[PDB]
């Protein structure tokens, strides 16, 4: 009998392959999905999404070979998710983004099938677990917040960010990244779709609650420009620009996606 045991975004090693590392591919419960907002079942007895960031503490900015993140102290309560489909208190621990070659393309998550230019998530792990290491062994250990992102009007609290990532062009590098206040990435509204699915990368595990939310936040086609100068290699080899590092949505199945809004 068959006996099972690096990735990337490039031809070769992208999202259609992905399954023969990860068969979790070949599930039920994939991210991301399209939205497809006929069948979006409105939900009454969807809370209102409870983020509280009053206390959020930002450390370290860095190129991780597949795109940056943003690291926060999650050692205490200090920047926390709850309500919406959330049974109980999910800290922040990172948020990362994904984004296109171009403006037409970017998102992970689609809308009635369009996709946004770029696509925020902040990943929270669910404090009854005690740390991520335990989180991420669990059907409900991990909430991402799924932020879209569309070209126009510069995005202010994100400038603190488009500001360093020079500093971290490429695979390995890292930044003390102090005093970034995640608050100012939310857009206005917090009305969101939720749905049972999974990480977005490798090793794709299904114990991911996806919180998207309606409302895209706008950014100027010059920030937006900042993210596509990074690169996906390290110093000293060839250069591949840090762009497209999106996973195409995978089929919904036996889920519904729900609404907290009519
Ligand atoms: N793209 S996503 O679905 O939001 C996604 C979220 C999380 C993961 N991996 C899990 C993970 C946990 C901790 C850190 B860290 O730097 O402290 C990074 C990654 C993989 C994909
Ligand atoms: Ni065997
Ligand atoms: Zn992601």
């Amino acid at each position: 009998h068959h006996h099972h045991h690096h990735w990337g975004y490039g031809k070769h090693n992208g999202p259609e392959h992905w399954h023969k590392d990860f068969p979790i591919a070949k599930g039920e419960r994939q991210s991301p999905v399209d939205i497809d907002t006929h069948t979006a079942k409105y939900d009454p007895s969807l809370k209102p999404l409870s983020v509280s960031y009053d206390q959020a503490t930002s450390l370290r900015i860095l190129n991780n070979g597949h795109s940056f993140q943003v690291t926060f102290d999650d050692s205490q309560d200090k920047a926390v998710l709850k309500g919406g489909p959330l049974d109980g208190t999910y800290r922040l621990l990172q948020f990362h983004f994904h984004w296109g070659s171009l403006d037409g393309q970017g998102s992970e998550h689609t809308v009635d099938k369009k996709k946004y230019a770029a696509e925020l998530h902040l990943v929270h792990w669910n404090t009854k677990y005690g740390d991520v290491d335990k989180a991420l062994q669990q059907p409900d250990g991990l909430a991402v917040l799924g932020i879209f992102l569309k070209v126009g009007s510069a995005k202010p609290g994100l400038q603190k960010v488009v500001d360093v990532l020079d500093s971290i062009k490429t695979e390995g590098k890292s930044a003390d990244f102090t005093n970034f206040d995640p608050r100012g990435l939310l857009p206005e509204s917090l009305d969101y779709w939720t749905y049972p699915g999974s990480l977005t990368t490798p090793p794709l595990a299904e114990g991911v609650t996806w919180i998207v939310l309606k409302e895209p936040i706008s950014v100027s086609s010059e920030q937006v420009l900042k993210f596509r100068k990074l690169n996906f290699n390290g110093e000293g080899e060839p250069e591949e620009l840090m762009v497209d590092n999106w996973r195409p949505a995978q089929p919904l199945k036996n889920r519904q996606i729900k609404a907290s809004f009519k």
